[PDB]
RNA sequence: GUCCCCACGCGUGUGGGG
């Protein structure tokens, strides 16, 4: 009942990993291989996310998984892979962690039936605030606003066409019910988890 | 500027029968 995490640098000579880096489609197809048997067994919830280029360096995608991922499945020359390491989130009410989180804040209207992207960075905080209460997270805050700024804020378009708004998050929250917040991290916040959404990383 | 599928709420009713 842990986790893993991969740290992939991938490779931008290869043309596998251009192709997985304009398409989150193709990347979740990739991803996927590492730990295909668990996945045919229902027994495992791929979460990865694209770190935020701090520019000049390669790109980072962090992957995490239920089950134990083979990554000799990869192509040749894809990605430098670091060996993947148990994750226990020993969490303890009222613990408070920093934390990153590239989501799809939205809502299904009622009037068209389909799930549109929320517009004002107001109810897009509002959104997570929400959805971290009931995943047994809080939101810290001081007397600005909540402990949260929004980084990026891009309109994804996957040809498999996908449409998708990708927020990044970043701030700090509070464990209030611990077996609730494992559950959170173990499944992902919000739709889109297979195109690099979803992924709820905390750190001290 | 949400493309497809599945499950299920909240609020408020319409019409018929005895």
């Amino acid at each position: 009942f842990q986790m893993w995490l991969t740290k992939l640098v991938l490779n931008p000579a290869s043309r596998a990993a251009r192709r997985d880096l304009a398409n989150p489609y193709e990347m979740h197809r990739t991803l996927s291989k590492a730990v295909s048997r668990a996945l045919e067994e229902g027994r495992e919830r791929l979460l990865w996310r694209l770190e935020p280029a701090r520019g000049l360096e390669p790109p980072v995608v962090l992957v995490q998984t239920l089950t134990e991922p083979d990554w000799s499945v990869l192509d040749e020359g894809y990605a430098q892979v670091f060996p993947p390491k148990p994750f226990h989130p020993a969490l303890k009410p009222g613990q408070r962690l920093r934390f990153r989180l590239r989501a799809n804040p939205a809502k299904r209207l009622a009037a068209t039936g389909k799930r549109v992207a929320l517009k004002t960075p107001a109810e897009k905080v509002a959104w997570l605030e929400r959805r971290l209460e009931e995943g047994g997270f809080r939101l810290l805050e001081g007397e600005r606003g909540p402990w949260v700024q929004i980084l990026q804020d891009t309109f994804l378009e996957v040809r498999r066409l996908l449409q998708v708004q990708a927020v990044l998050f970043e701030g700090r929250l509070e464990v209030v019910d611990p077996e609730r917040a494992l559950a959170t991290l173990r499944r992902g916040v919000g739709p889109g988890k297979a195109l690099g959404l979803g992924l709820l990383s905390v750190a001290p």
